[PDB]
């Protein structure tokens, strides 16, 4: 009896949140148990090394649920193996869809991916880290997220990457001095085209072997917790790699697939319970075994739609109402690019579930804008300001995704406008609003230098540019700006009641000064988009009294000209923008003020 | 660093005993490591499925002594594995001489044989054996060897051997019920063809896969342990299997074979021979003792073809040499194990230590004992007046070594026939000529070897494709021979009389009834005396009067004419009082009655 009774029962409930207990290959000292799921099966064989990959050596056993099980003397961990199942009158050889490590017998991903009998014990250390994490409390405080694709971050040499434990110094390094909250990783689930950044995915309950072991990554995430930085892994439900030996035609008919235009017939029949498991039973394993904080929907709206698709809708609801259960501390945040409404809201108010959106609005709006030309943003002032209509839906990450970043569309930096300087300048101010306006903070790896190309995964980042003073300066901002994010609490509230306007209607001037509020504290927003300095500009505030100037964009240290208010300012009682007091301030090119109150 | 610089000087000289631990596969947590002996080869590579067969991928680097050494990440046990070794313009695949474990990926072993890395961590539970094990002070115990083929003995199934596992508990029982303190395996190296019976050995550090891994065999050896049984394992050293993937010519030379061509060819052994002149076959073949003593626990090892050796027709000083450094380091480092050697010339001091001149063999076979024996009762009792004198000059030569008196597979094949074959007469007689064959040769002077099936009389020669005809055990004829040897051999087991083998242990009583072709001989230790009288002739004898040293009530042990054992059930039915007259030149005498084709072992009474 390998299985439970209880387990088949569950399996056909779908059910089975913790089913890699008990699927796939799990190793023991003289032999390993092989379970897996073939339901229109009619025989169904491991084959390895420890058989001579005779297909009648060890036939598995079908027990309930069209779940099968067999016990190998002799199959040992670091073994490859493989499934033959046997539909009428034809056979094929499968790899595991529950395999917990993966690696390519040729050595080349693109030819084979082999199943590789895998012990996943691992002593932890990060104790202290998992017993204090919050997420759906993370609401009311700082994340600021750096997105990372690991192959591509940094090399060795050229053309090879680091191990999952070597990235672990340095990436715990950068990101702890950048102030980054959490990093977000680019699918890690073991994908055979390289060039696919893991979006096409084969092995869900295996870290890609290009890193290393499965153990090197749960170090990886163990390490980067006693740093107290935050995992988000990627994930991705909405479809499966199109690989014969993958999970296409696994029992010789439709399983895995319908019995989207995106991904046709690549997509996971959410109506039959032994998808569920196996979906839900992964969010929970990458949570479960690798401890991760959080993860990452891509392309909701393709599940949802087709007409809206209900198997994935009630999925979706499960699996945030699953996750939330098992880990009460976790976070699930999703990307979805049409306007459906509650994603970021409970199950039980209709919501989809999920604890976070990503702003795609806020994105295309904010980079169109800043595409244009300061002499032109007169013209497009609407698309400036009004970011805060659509700012509070949902509970919202503000993102700047690798997605931006490739395919023509350009570097963050090659999409600002003018010479170098105000290419600078630019991005210098994009960034100091993005953190003033409401919601979490994401930027893909290589935006806090500003690199001028595309990202390339093939490449390593140009991390040369550090060297040159307009790239380190924004490197240099986009810390500080972190330093004001963590240090204060009126950005912590991304609610309607933490945000004021100041003024909006100078669009003349291309100017926004805005307020943003938690309790005694305010942070007041002027932003000058044009690269004219403006002086003797005033600024209704709601205190009187001695205000500072906490950080300027255009301070010489960022590569900016250097014209400032530099502290020291005294709030004059006139009334301005419809307020008791004001500032009269002088607005560097280009820039964004950051002031408060003294105190 | 994979070898320490000690590493190879000791390599060098040839006193590298511990070889194994370097040479050969040994698996690493994270991969393996390599190492081969080719000192004329140009370059040698590892190839697996760990790296796709590709010869560049893992050049082994050549360090000193000629060893080559590399480590392979993702090389794990149970992988195969092969070395190609370049000679100048001409490359080949070669298996590796220190494989520990050898599988065919073709499933014959003739067709295909592959080195598979393995792992020997295994768990024994043989302390109280082992901390016990007499080894040399055995001349002084009973040593009853019972000869095995472990394929023939019992087939699970038709045409299918038992696992080294299965084998355990079933041959245990039966060994333990027969009294056998050892039994002797026929070669479980690795070799290719079965019909070889091992003799032709490929894998000298890999147990045959036949009947299971390497702690397959551990578990068996283990088991008899537990149940107080000692394993003698037969070793080659003489030779090599003619098998081209093999050792011959291995690194693209002569390597193991003898560099000189005159040299090479040996008459019994053709190409294949092991050059002693090298230090680096010393090193192989020694290693390999050490070997199977210390992860196998095995208690002896029994060298056959001794004379191939120390010849080559004419002395051999390399193989005498080796023969020597062989034994001194197998007791050096193994105090207690046992060393055993079968030679056809009398070459002396084969049981000798090498201190003295000796080769340093605790044990040589008694092949004089056997001859001389099977030639006198393979003859007709009608002509046994005429031969009575081989009989009896066989104690000449009993003392001249340490001896075990051995009945091999060697004489029941190939056309020399059963040793049931080999006696004459009717069945009835048959057997109970078998039954005196074991009783004179528990009795005569030395250990006791028999090779299995023999123990019930079996009909055919041993054939190694078949398992032996346990079905005469239902015929009474056989059932009562096995009987025989089992009271043999407790009898053997419980009385130190029998123990002593030197001259002081033997006495003659009478020789010289060569008419009636009967004799008496006494087997005393201290005190203790064991009477022995046999009746080479089917008739029986009344009123047979034997000296004896003391007088008193005497009882009769032992009857091998007792119904028990297929017999008349004729004897002197015990409470034989000594006669205080003079007989045979001793001061008291029994009057006793001489069953037909029998002996009889008698005690004076306490």
């Amino acid at each position: 009896s390998w299985l439970t009774e209880e387990d088949i029962r569950r399996w056909e409930s779908g059910t089975f949140y913790d089913s890699y207990r008990k699927l796939g290959a799990h190793p023991d000292e003289e032999g390993t148990w092989f379970c897996v799921w073939a339901p229109h099966a009619d025989a169904v064989s491991v084959l390895g090394a420890f058989n001579n990959w005779d297909p009648e050596a060890h036939q598995l056993e079908r027990y309930g649920a069209g779940l099968w099980a067999g016990y190998v003397p002799g199959a040992l961990p670091g073994h490859a193996y493989k499934y033959r199942i046997r539909h009428g009158f034809y056979q094929a050889d499968k790899t595991d869809p529950y395999a917990f490590a993966m690696e390519p017998p040729t050595g080349s991903p693109i030819e084979g991916l082999a199943s590789i009998i895998t012990r996943l014990d691992y002593t932890w250390h990060d104790d202290a880290w998992m017993q204090r994490r919050k997420g759906p409390a993370s609401l009311y405080e700082p994340v600021s997220i750096y997105e990372v694709h690991l192959g591509s971050w940094r090399h060795k040499q050229p053309g090879v990457s680091f191990s999952y434990r070597e990235i672990a110094e340095p990436l715990a390094d950068y990101v702890q001095d950048l102030g980054f909250t959490h990093v977000e990783l680019l699918p890690i689930m073991e994908h055979p085209y390289y060039g696919s950044w893991g979006y096409q995915v084969v092995g869900y309950y295996a870290p890609t072997f290009r890193y290393g072991t499965p153990q090197d990554l749960m170090y990886l995430i163990d390490y980067l917790h006693q740093r107290g930085i935050g995992v988000i892994l990627d994930w991705v439900p909405s479809h499966f790699a199109a690989d014969p030996q993958g999970l296409v035609y696994f029992d010789g008919t439709t399983l895995f697939e319908y019995d989207h235009p995106d991904w046709g017939t690549y997509v996971f029949d959410y109506n039959k319970p032994g998808v569920r498991n196996f979906l839900i039973s992964n969010a929970l394993f990458w949570l479960d075994y690798y401890h991760v904080d959080g993860l990452r929907v891509d392309a909701v709206a393709s599940m949802l739609y087709r007409r809206e698709n209900l198997e994935a809708i009630d999925f979706i609801k499960k699996f945030n109402e699953t996750v939330y259960l098992h880990f009460p501390e976790a976070i699930t945040i999703a990307e979805e690019s049409t306007a459906w409404p509650g994603v970021s809201a409970p199950t039980y108010n209709n919501g989809l579930g999920f604890l976070y959106k990503w702003n795609m609005g806020w994105m295309h709006d904010t980079l169109d804008y800043m595409r244009r030309d300061p002499v032109h943003r007169k013209y497009h002032h609407d698309t400036l300001t009004f970011s805060l209509w659509y700012a509070f839906s949902e509970h919202y990450i503000l993102p700047l995704s690798h997605d931006e970043v490739v395919h023509g569309k350009g570097s963050l930096w090659t999409k600002m406008p003018g010479d170098d300087w105000q290419k600078a300048a630019n991005l210098r101010l994009l960034y100091g609003h993005m953190w003033g306006h409401p919601g979490k903070k994401l930027l893909f790896m290589g935006g806090e230098f500003g690199q001028h190309h595309e990202w390339n995964h093939d490449t390593q980042l140009e991390w040369h540019l550090l060297d040159q003073p307009y790239h380190r300066g924004i490197q240099a901002w986009v810390r500080d700006l972190n330093h004001l994010y963590r240090t204060h609490p009126a950005l912590w509230h991304d609610g309607p009641e933490g945000f004021e306007w100041i003024d909006f209607n100078d669009r003349d001037q291309s100017v926004i000064c805005y307020l943003r509020k938690h309790t005694d504290r305010l942070l007041l927003f002027v932003l000058n988009f044009t690269p004219v300095p403006r002086e003797h500009y005033r600024v209704g505030v709601p205190i009187g009294g001695p205000w500072r100037e906490v950080l300027n964009s255009d301070a010489v240290a960022y590569g900016g000209s250097g014209m400032g208010n530099f502290g020291r300012v005294e709030a004059v009682p006139e009334s301005w923008h419809g307020r008791p007091f004001h500032l009269e301030l002088t607005l560097p090119p280009l820039a964004i003020l950051i002031l408060e109150p003294e105190s």
